[PDB]
């Protein structure tokens, strides 16, 4: 049993709610919450710009340490950081970015950064600002993850368009 309230459930491993992802991560205080990160964990917009606005900039001060010393990620890799105030971790995972033309096959190794933690507070990789089709990053979602991932979809026109369409 876990603390996850008013999910839908799409499979045996991945729930869906209308929810913002800062407001949820606030309430559960989850052991993870994944960031929509970019390789320079620069926090600027989107999901990782709310998070880290959600930190006082603490997010921010500690990924610009973390770039310092480690260089940038990889798209389709992640680090493990604090969660701050919003979780015990925060796991930074690069989905690619369409709008600057990264390949759309790297959204599988994204989201197999979530196979390492056996519950995670999520939203879709690649979607919003990063210009992936939504419906597209659920079904790589459901098919790559295996641990049992919460995602939190801002929108609620496409949360009902993700739910209504869902094979």
């Amino acid at each position: 049993v876990n603390s996850f309230s008013g999910y839908l459930k799409l499979t045996d491993n991945v729930y869906i709610k209308n929810a913002d992802i800062v407001e949820e991560a606030k309430k559960v205080k989850p052991t993870v919450v994944v960031n929509a990160a970019n390789v320079y964990l620069k926090h600027g917009g989107g999901v990782a710009g709310a998070l880290n606005k959600a930190t006082n900039n603490a997010m921010q001060v500690e990924s610009d340490d973390y770039i310092a010393t480690n260089g940038p990620l990889k798209v389709g890799g992640s680090c493990v950081l604090s969660g701050h105030n919003l979780a015990k971790h925060c796991l930074h995972v690069v989905g690619p970015n369409v709008n600057k033309g990264e390949d759309i096959q790297l959204l599988k190794s994204a989201y197999e950064n979530f196979n390492q933690h056996e519950v995670l507070l999520a939203p879709l990789l690649s979607a919003g600002i990063f210009g992936a089709d939504p419906i597209h990053s659920l079904r790589v979602c459901v098919d790559t993850v295996r641990t049992n991932v919460y995602l939190a979809v801002f929108d609620k026109n496409l949360y009902d368009k993700l739910v209504s369409s869902f094979l």
